C-alpha cells in the first residue's frame, strides 16, 4: 500500500522500519496509550511481534508526516475469533478493523489521525468494497474516541474487561463506521 496526500504518506512497513518502531514503542509517553508501559522490547522481540502471521488479510503501515516517518496502523480484514469477541454479527458485509499509533507526541490532537483515518475508509471502500470498519478503544481514552467520532465512528457496544494494559483488564467500546 502507498497513499500520499500532501504532507502524509502511508505506506507498507519495511524491515528497516523496525528501530524507528522501537524508538516509538520504548517511549512511556506512547505505551500509556498503545501497548502498555510495562511492555518491553528489543529490537528482535518487536520485529517478531510485528512479523506475526495473520489467518486473513493484514496491511503493516508507517505513517509519515512531512517527510518523517511518525507512527503505525495495522489494517485487517474481520475474522472469526474479533467477531466472537465483539459480540459482532458476521454478515455478508466487508468489515475490517484497524489499531494505530502515532509515536511523535508532538503530533497528537493536530487532526493528523483523523485525516489517516479518512485516507484509510477511502482506500478500503474504493480497493475492498468495505461496508464497515471498526475498533475496540479504551473507555478511558478519550482523545482516540473523540478521534474516531469526529472520522464517523459510533460507540456501538460496552466491552467490560476486554483488554489487558499495565496488569488490568481495562474496559473498551466497540466503535464501528459505515460510510
Ligand atoms: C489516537 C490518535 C491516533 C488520534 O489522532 P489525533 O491526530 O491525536 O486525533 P485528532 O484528529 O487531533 O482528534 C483528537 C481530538 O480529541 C481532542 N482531545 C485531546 N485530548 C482529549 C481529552 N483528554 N479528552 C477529550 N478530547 C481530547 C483533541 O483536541 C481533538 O479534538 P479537536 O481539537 O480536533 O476538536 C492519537 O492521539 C494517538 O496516536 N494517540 C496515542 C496512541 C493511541 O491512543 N492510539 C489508539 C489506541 S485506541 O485503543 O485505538
Ligand atoms: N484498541 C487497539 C489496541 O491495539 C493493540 O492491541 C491489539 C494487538 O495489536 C492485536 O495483535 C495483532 O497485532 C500484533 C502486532 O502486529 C500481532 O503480534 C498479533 N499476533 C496480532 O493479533 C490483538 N489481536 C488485539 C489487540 N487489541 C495495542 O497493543 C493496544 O494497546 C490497543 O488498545
Amino acid at each position: 500500500m502507498n497513499i500520499v496526500e500532501n504532507e502524509i504518506c502511508i505506506r507498507t512497513l519495511i524491515d528497516d522500519d523496525f528501530p524507528l518502531m522501537l524508538k516509538w514503542l520504548t517511549d512511556e509517553r506512547v505505551l500509556e496509550f498503545y501497548g502498555g508501559r510495562d511492555k518491553k522490547y528489543t529490537l528482535e522481540s518487536l520485529k517478531k511481534h510485528y512479523t506475526e502471521p495473520w489467518e486473513d488479510e493484514v496491511f503493516r503501515v508507517i505513517i509519515e508526516y512531512n517527510n518523517v516517518p511518525i507512527g503505525y496502523g495495522q489494517i485487517y480484514k474481520m475474522y472469526d475469533e474479533l467477531y466472537t469477541d465483539y459480540h459482532y454479527p458476521k454478515t455478508d458485509e466487508i468489515v475490517y478493523g484497524m489499531d494505530q499509533f502515532i509515536g511523535e507526541p508532538n503530533y497528537w490532537s493536530k487532526g493528523i489521525g483523523t485525516r489517516y483515518i479518512k485516507l484509510i475508509f477511502e482506500f478500503l471502500k474504493k480497493e475492498r468494497n468495505a461496508n464497515a470498519v471498526i475498533l475496540d478503544p479504551h473507555k478511558n481514552n478519550p482523545r482516540a474516541i473523540r478521534a474516531y467520532q469526529k472520522s464517523g465512528f459510533r460507540i456501538i457496544e460496552d466491552l467490560p474487561e476486554h483488554e489487558l494494559h499495565e496488569g488490568k483488564k481495562e474496559d473498551c467500546y466497540l466503535m464501528e463506521y459505515r460510510y
